[PDB]
Formats: structure tokens, C-alpha cells, sequence
């Protein structure tokens, strides 16, 4: 069994929270690349790419906060 | 079930708000191409194409604003 | 229900404002073609064709103005 | 009571400043559509439509300026 | 009873301070989507969306300041 | 397979929409050049050349509009 | 009966003082993960996460102070 | 009579030194929340919130210094 | 007597330095709203609104600098 | 004394630089309206109206340049 | 084997997505240069050059977004 | 070796694409000037001068497009 | 049999408590090094590296506490 | 005679080293407030305010260093 | 003697480097205001105003760089 | 044999992980410098330079984290 | 010595490049005004006035380009 | 020997990469100034000036990127 | 003989390592000040000023590291 700590659980709440956003960004970019001027494909790709920016920022900043929570508790052992 | 975030909902309010504007632009251009000098078809195509310009601009600028709302909230986690 | 935006309403105020000017130009040209030297038919066709020129110009320039009103509002979202 | 912020007040100074310019543009276009070649109706509609262009541009650019005033004050909290 | 701390009170002063700004942005966007070229609906949506940007920025930066007030007091226990 | 994007499809809707207008302009000019004073050939060439002017203008202005739709979406990625 | 000393009482005054802050941080993160761009969920999660930082720091620094009170009394037995 | 030591006097010199800064921050935030885009209210709230940051930091660091003065005198009893 | 600290004095040097710029922006916008196409009123409103932008930016950035002066002195107490 | 900043001085150098150009445009238009076919009045009104166009453009673009000079200095305080 | 990272893969999805758009722009410009007034060659070159503009902009802005995704994750290592 | 960049290559594709159009315009104008009423020389000079207009416009607008392609890539380095 | 004392048992509770965290940090860094811009690999490496920081700090501070427990018991033999 | 220790001498070397920098910052801010858009006054105020930031930081960090020199000598009396 | 630090010297290298550019902008604007349509005065004023923009930007950005050089040296005293 | 510690191994996992990214940045810049307007060379250089930024940041921040892991273990020897 | 920068040199290359074009336009207009129907004076004045239009446009657009070259270099100091 | 660092080498790769582009812009402007209406000299000057814009932008943005690479490495010494 | 310790040697390795970088920054700024719009002087000054930033940061951070090496050795005498 692969081990997963508490920060691995917080980082995987976002991974299991979105269903296939890592796939839909890949699929919308592959549909965009075949024809990069259809406004039905650009506006669909903007809304996924702007979503994927806020996905990776809110994931990475939450893990940073719970790091500095624990690093100020663990410093208080001594 | 295909996942759709909040920016996917704002981009799909415009898609469900207009009924078949993506179709009517395609249908009016197909009626125009068969006879590109009828003023009943040019003036009908102008009013749909000028509409479709304001549709894709107001969609794409609204998603840009809600991006910079969230990117100034998520930066305040740390 | 076929969708009609605001520019579709301004372009259709001229269409519903005149009753059958798109028909009377077609009917006067069909009466002219059968006998293209009657001054009762030429002077009746001049007054409809000069009317139909000012109809399509005042329609098409009004839609152009309300386009550049909105394209200078929508540019001010960002 | 419907809430109205400061930018809602600046956008409503222009709305209450003009009396019925949103109505007069609608009324002059309805008088124009019934007879789109009267120069008494075209020149009256030009002066209202050119007014309504400068109304919506000076409204929308003023709200844009007071946005970038506040977004450079609120960025200075942190 | 759901618990609400001091930062929950500062974040809810803005929520109770505006009456229904979270609703009016949703209602004005729903009125905009049905007809995205009416200047009466675009200029009304600009003034609410520019308001909603300054609402979420002044909320999120105030909570950030009171965080760094407390994190420099609580660090002075030891 | 030769690639054709979305603007290539809009420019080829006009090409496939007219059947042989690029040929009929060439054929009517070749019939005109052999005898450039027959009114049956001048009036047939006027109606094709005035058609071919409105064909290339409505093609080239439609591609220009869909360019400025996409260049205002793609600018909103960043 | 599980034993709880004096430092266990000081650490459990904060646990019983907040009602369900350990739950509300978990519940707000679970509501955030399903849709990580709603500003109603980000600003609600910021105010709980900034609260939970000051909860664990003021708990852990208070226990550190009462440790160094007692370790300077108990050193004075000999 | 509620007892107040020497560090209670140093912490209350700042409390009695400012008159109602704990009130003016609360009053300016309540005036800000009703209309969070007035630059007369944002710039008035910035100058009080930046003041209240330097108030709580200079209070909390002064009490920390007089603690480490006394903890290096009291350690010299033995 | 309402208390005013040092940052309150720097923010009020700009308030007392300009005489009635908060009034003249309000008065010029009220004169503009009654007739938003007079170039004598637009060019007078541009010069006040561009002034009021540089007023609130130079006020808010000066208070930010004197904050980070003091927050690097007060951090050096301990 | 009504206050006038630096941009108010640059906008009033053009106002005091021309003597009565705001009056001469008004006076020449009033002489034109009484008899709008005299070439001595049309050619005199063309030279004032073409002057008044270059007056308001060179005024409004100069104030725009000195705005973006100052907004790139004031941004360099922080 | 020449190495290609993740941004090299996103930049090469557009390169492999279009088949020979870098060639067709070169070939249509070479056909245009031999005879720069054929409307069959100008309208074919407009649709490729307007396509090639949207190709290089959507490529270069996508790589910019995935840069600022990663530069806000990698900054959160420390 | 005189250096020639990419825009120098696009501007020289038109120069090498036409053989001696810069010479034929000069030669036809020199034949026209000796006898400026021969219809064999006027109609030959019209077809070269109308060609030379479309040569310098399609050259100068192509270089402008490839400039704004690169200035939107190079802006994305930072 | 290799000997392991009590502090060796406390340091090996963390080693046996995590399964292969010393391996997963090594494996995620080896997957990162082959392509250091994939956000699926950066965000997976952040959550393991922030975990591995809290692993080695909570291990090393626990062994330090049980050292100073024993060094204040063993000093009380004499 | 008012007493001044060694740290009072180091803090007063900077005070006597600059002549009237505490006055010139006050005088340049008073000249700025009367007209906050003159670039001759903004660029003169930037160079004094950026100087006054480096004055108070280099003063306050030097006194901090000579404190931690002495607090590691005085701790070595016992 | 009025004191001038190092940033005062860098800001005064630009002041003494140009001879009377602060005067020539004032003199060319005074010559422009008396006659704002002479192309000999507009093109002379463009070249001075575009120069004065690059003067105040290169002055203000150089002082900003030498500030952040020193603020990263002075932070390394402690 | 040149010695290489553990941080030398982590810094050389990135060096051996990419194959010749230090060479490809040098080679793409040398191809760019010979012709700095080819979009095939700019877009190829953007994707390598944006890659090389994320290479040196993820290398340098990983070495910083493993430094502060070890400096909090080695401090616990005493 | 009157100072002349680089843009003053580019604007004076056109002034010294033409010999007396500012004089010949003045002299040909003075010869035209005495007898404004001589075709030897009209055709001589057309060729100078059409020259003087291209002189002031190519001067004023070149200075605009070298402005936006420098304003994108000077912005890169910070 | 005049010293040249690494950024001096990157800025001189563009200088040695182009052969005499700093000379050809100067030579083409000197040929243009003697006769500023020859289309053989305008179109040759456009292609060099549009080249020289992309030369100085790609030089200045590359040096900016390698600055922010190094300023994020050198910040990680401490 | 003026004394120079070990940190004086590390700070003077950078001083003797660069030849005349303290002079070339002074010389390039003096060449810039005489003509602050030449792109040959701005791009030469950018590459020296960006170099001089990395010179003083890598000098000042190296001396800070060797300070905290020695202050953790010298603390271990007692």
C-alpha cells in the first residue's frame, strides 16, 4: 500500500474533488490544436485553462499554509 | 459526469442564455454564401455577426474578471 | 423560439417600421420590367428605390453606432 | 432596499443626470422606422444617437477609472 | 450553533454590509445573458461587476492584515 | 491531407457556396473581349462583375470579423 | 478514566473553547475542493484557515510558556 | 480592585495613549463595509489599519523586551 | 478630541493640501452628467479626474512606505 | 480660492493660450445658422471648426501623457 | 535523443496539431509574390495569414499561462 | 555580407517575386511623359500603376502583421 | 544482532511508521527531473517534499526531547 | 545635561550625518501636497523618500547589531 | 549646505545631464498654446514631450533599482 | 575523484535529468540572434527560456529546502 | 548651445534633408494666391502640398516609433 | 581589457548576430530624408525599422529574464 | 598596513574579481545622462545595471552566510 500523509490527503482532496479536470484541459487543448481559430473551442479552452490556474494555485497555497502550521507546532517540542 | 467548475458555469450561462446563436450564425452564413448580394440576407447576417461579436467578447471578458477576483483571494492564503 | 438580441431589435425596428417596403420595391420593379418606359412607372420606381437606399443605409449605420458604443463599454471590463 | 455602492452611484449620476435619454433614443428610433427618409427624423435621430454614444462611453470610462483608483488603494492594505 | 471567530466576523461584516450584492451580480448576469448587447444591461452589469471586484478584494485584504496582526502577537508568547 | 482551419472553413463556405462564379467571371470576360460592344455581353458581364465584387468583399470582411473575435479571446488567456 | 494533567487542561481549554473549528476547517475544505473558484467558498475558507492558524499557534505557545514556568520551579527543588 | 502588574502598566500605556484607536478601526471598517469602493473611505481605512498594525506590534514587542530583561535578572537570584 | 496618529497626519497633509479637490471632482461630475457632450465640460472633467487619480495614488503609496519604515524598526525591538 | 493642480495648469495653458476660441466657434456657428449657404461664412466656419478640433485633441492628449508620466513615477514609491 | 520538457510538449501540440501551416503560409506567400493582384490569391493568403496570427498567439499565450502556474508552485517549496 | 532578417526576407520575397515592376513603372511613366495622350500608353500605364499600388500595400501590410505577431510573442518572455 | 536502544526505537518508529517516504521523495524527484515543468509532477513533488520536511523535523525534535528527559534523570544519580 | 549612551551615539551619528533630511522629507512632502502632479515635485519627492527609507533602515539595523554584540558579551560575565 | 545623498546624486545626474529640458518642454508648450495647429510647432513639441516621458521614466526607474539594491544589503546587517 | 555531497546529488539530479537543456537554450539563442524576427525561432526560444526559468527555480528551491531540513537536525545535536 | 536629443536629431534629419520645402510651400502658396486659376501654378502647388503632407506624416510617425522603442526599454529598468 | 559579464554576453550576441543593423537603420533613414516620398525608400525603411523594433525588444526582454533567473538564485544564498 | 580579515577577503574577491564594474556603471550612467533615449546607451546601461544588482546581492549574501557559519562555531566555545 502506497503511503499518503496528511498533506498528501489535502493535495488529493483537490485531485478527487475535480473529476477529470486534468483530462479536460488535455482534451480541450487537443481539440484546440487541430483548429486554433474556432471561437467555440477558444472560449471553451479559456474557461478550462483559467480554471486549471485556480486549481493549481489553491492546491499549492493550501499545502503551504498547513506546512507553516505544523512547522510552528513542531518547533515547540523543544 | 463531466465536471464543470464555477468559471465553467459562467461561460455556460452565456451558452444556455442564447438559444441557438452558434447555430444561427452558421445558418445565416450558409444562406449568405449561396447568394451573397441579397440585402435581405446581408442585413440579416450583419445583425447576427455583430451579435456574435458581442457574445464572445462579453463571455471572454467576464471569465477574465472572475479569474482576477480569485487570483487576488488565493494569493492571500499565504 | 428564435433568439434576437438588442442589435436584432434595432435592425427589426426598421423592418417592422416600414410595412412592406421590401415588397413594394419588388412589386414596382416587376411592374417596371414589363414596360420600362412609362413615366408613371419610372417615377413611382424612383421614389421607392431612393427610399430603399435610405432605408438600408440608416439601418446599417445605426447598427454600426450601437456596436461601437458597446465595444467601448465591454473593453472597460478589464 | 436594493443596495447600491459607490460605483453604482457614479453610474446612476449619469442615469439621473439625463432625464429620458434612454427613452428618447427609443422614441426617435420608433418614429424613424415608420418613415426612414424624412430629414426631420434622420437629423433628429442623428443628434440623439450621437448623444447616446457619448453617454455610454463617458459612463463606462468613468467607472473604469474609479475602479483602478480603488484597486491601487486596496492593493496597499498588504 | 455554528461557531464564528473574529476573522469570521470581519469577513461577515462585508457580507451583511452589502445587502444582496452576491445576488445582484447573479441577477444582472442572468439578465445580460439573455440579450448581451443592450447598453442598459451592459452598463448596469459593469457597475455591479466592478463593484464585486472591489468587494472581494477589500474583504480578502482586510482578513490578511488582521492575520498578520495576530501572527506577530502570538509569536510573542514565547 | 491538406489542413484547413476554421477561417479556412469560413473562406471556403463562400467558395463552395457559389458554384463556378470564379469561372463565370472568367468566361464572361472572355466572351466580352472577343466583341466588346454587344449589350447582351456587357449587361451579362456587369451583373457578374458586380456580383464578384460583393463576393470578395463579403468573404474578406467576414474573415476579418472572426479574426478580431479570436484575438480578443486569446488575449484573455493571460 | 484517561488521565489529563494541567498542560492537558490548558490544551483542552482551546479544544473545548472552539466548538467545531477542527470540523469547520475540514468541512470548508471539502466544500472548496468540489469547486475551487467560487469566491463565496474561497473567502469563507480563508477566514477559517487564517483562524485555524491562530488557533494552533496560540495553543502551542501557551503550553510552551507553562512548560518553562514549571521547569524553572522544578529546577529549584535542589 | 483588579490587579495590574508592571507589564500590565506598559501594555496599558499604549491603551491609554491612543484615545479610541480600537474604536476608530471598528468604526472605519463599519463605514467601509456599507460602501467598499469610496476612495474617501478606503484611504481613511488604510491609514487607520496601517496604524493599528504598528500599534499592536510596538505593544507586543515592548512587553517581550521587558520580559527578557526580568528573566535575566530573576535567573540571577540563584 | 478625535485622535490622529502620524500616518493620519501624512494622510491628512494631502487632504488639507488640496483645498476642495474631493468637492471639485463631485461638482465637475455633476456638471458633466447634465450634458455629457460639451467639450468645455469633458476637458474640465478629464483634468480633475486625472488629478484625482494621482491624488489617491500618491496618498496611498506614501502611507505604505511609512508603514514599511516602521515595521522594520519595530521588528528590531526584539 | 479654487484649487488647480499641475494638470489643471496644463489644461489651462491651452485655455489662456487661445483668447476666445471657445467664443469664436460659438459666434461663427451663430452667424452660420442664420444663413447656411454664404461661402464667406462657411469657409470662416471651417477654419474655426478645424481649429477647434485640433485644440481639444492637443489639449486632451497632452493631459494623457503627463498622466502616464506620473503614474509610472508614483508606482515606484513602493 | 533531443530532450523536450512539458512546455516543449505544449508548444509542440500546436506544431503537430496543424499539419503544414508553417508551409502553407510560405507557399501561399510565394504564390502571391509572383502575381500580387489576383483576388483568388489574396483571399487565399488572407485566410492563411489571419490563421497564422491566431496560431502563434494561442501558442505563445498558452506557454505563458503554464509558466505562471509553475512559478507559483515552485515558489511554494520554500 | 549585408545582413537581412526575417522581415527583410518577407519584404524581399515581393521584390524578387515581381521581376522588374519597379523598372516597368519607371519605364512606362517615361514613355507616357513624352506623349501624354496616347491611349495605348495611358491604358498601359494605368495597369502598371494600379499594380504598383497593390504591390506596395500588400508588402507593407504583411510586414505590419508579422511585426504584431512577434511583438506579442516577445512581450511574453517576461 | 545489531543493537538498538530506546532512542533508536523512537527514531525507528518514524521510519517504520511511514512506509516508503524515503523512497517516494526519491522517486518523485526522479520523475520531476526528467520534465521539470509538468504541474502534475510539481504539485506531487511539493506535497512529498513538504511532507519530508515535517518528517525529519518531528523525528529530530522528538529525539532531542527524550535526550533532555534522560539527561535530567541521569544527573540525579549523584 | 541629557545623558546619551553608546547606542545613543550610533543613532545620533546618522542624525548628525545627514544635515536636514528629516526636514527635507517634510518640506518636499509639503511642496508635493499643494500640487501632486508636477513631475518636478514627484521625482524630487521619490528621491528623498527612497533616501529616508534607507536612512531609517540602516540606522535601526546598526543599533540592532551592536545590541547583539553587547548581549553576547554581558552574558559572559557569569 | 543642502544635503544630497547617493540617490539624490543619481537623480541629479539626469537633471544636470540634460541642460534645460525642463525649460524646453515649458517653452515649447508655451509656443504651442499660442497657435496649436502649426506643424512646425506640433512636431517640435512631440519630440520634446516624447523625450520628457523617457527622461522621467529612466530617472524614476533607476532610483527604484538602486533602492532595491540597498534594501537587500541593509537587510543583511542582521 | 571530485567529491559530491548529498546536496550536490540533488543539484545534479536536475542536471542529469534534463539532457542538454543548458545547450538547447544556448543553441536556440544563437539561432535567434542571427534572425530575431522569425516566429518559428521566437516561439521555439520562448518555450526553452520559460523552461529554463522553471529549471533553475525548482533546482534552487529544492536545495534550499534540504538545507533547512538539515540545519534543524544539526541544531539538535546540542 | 541649444540642446537637441536623439528625437530632436531624427526630427531634424527631415528638416535638413529637405532644403527649403517649408519655404517652397510658402512661396508657391503666395504665387497661387495672386492668381488662383493658372494651371501652371495649381499643378505646381499640388505637387508641393502633396509633398508637404508626406513630409510631416513621415516625420511625425518616425518620432512616434522611436518613442515606443524607448518606452519599452526604459520600462525594463525595473 | 574591458570587462563583460554574462548579461553583457547575451546583449552582445544580438549585437554580433546582426551584422550592421544599427548602421542600416541609420543609412536607410539618411536615404529616406533626402527624398521622403519614394516608395522604394519607404518600403525599404519600413522593413528595417520594423526589424529594429523587434531587435531591441527581444534584446531587452531576454536580459530581463536572465536577471530574474539570477535574482531568484542569489536570494537563495541566505 | 590596513588590516583585512577573512570577511574582508571574501568581500574583496568580488571587488578584485570584477575589473572596473564600479567604474563602468558610473561611466555608462554618465553616457546615458547626456542623451537618455539612445537605445544603444539604454541597452548597454541595462546590462550593466542588472549586472551591478547581482554583484552587490551575491557579495552581501555570501558575507551573511560566512557570518552565520562563524557565529555558530564561536557560540560553541562555551
Amino acid at each position: 500500500t502506497p503511503w499518503s500523509g496528511y498533506l498528501d490527503d489535502v493535495s488529493a482532496k483537490f485531485d478527487t474533488g475535480v473529476d477529470n479536470l486534468q483530462t479536460q484541459v488535455t482534451e480541450a487543448l487537443d481539440k484546440l490544436a487541430a483548429k486554433p481559430s474556432d471561437p467555440a473551442l477558444l472560449a471553451a479552452y479559456q474557461s478550462k485553462l483559467s480554471e486549471y490556474n485556480l486549481y493549481r494555485n489553491a492546491q499549492s497555497n493550501t499545502v503551504k499554509v498547513f506546512k507553516d502550521i505544523d512547522a510552528a507546532i513542531i518547533q515547540n517540542f523543544r
